[PDB]
């Protein structure tokens, strides 16, 4: 039904894509110059490997829940808006909200 994204910013992109290649056992799903991401089924897991300026070790860039339709991100949004979180929408079609840390995620459609 959903789904987890986890966004790395990683030093050394190729390293990474043989390394999360090998942890999973499976390939990349696209890749493109400074970025790749992984469509992971067990565990369940979109993984997205941004590249970045060598700044010495990986980041968390950001995160997110991957939903199968454009109601349930609607739904969602409704649903954080009364709960109380700050959402901004970013226009077809995801909805971002932020940790008290500042960590951010996205629920968005694939």
């Amino acid at each position: 039904m959903s789904r987890v994204q986890l966004a790395l910013r990683v030093p050394d992109l190729e390293a990474s894509i043989g390394f999360y290649s090998k942890l999973f056992g499976t390939g990349p799903a696209k890749v493109r110059p400074g970025y790749a991401n992984f469509a992971i089924a067990e565990p369940p897991l979109k993984l997205v490997l941004i590249e970045g300026a060598g700044e010495d070790a990986t980041r968390l860039d950001h995160l997110g829940v991957e939903v199968e339709d454009s109601a349930q991100v609607g739904h969602a949004a409704r649903r954080l808006k009364e709960s109380g979180l700050a959402t901004v929408e970013e226009n077809q079609d995801k909805v971002w909200v932020t940790g008290p840390g500042g960590e951010p995620w996205e629920v968005y459609v694939v």
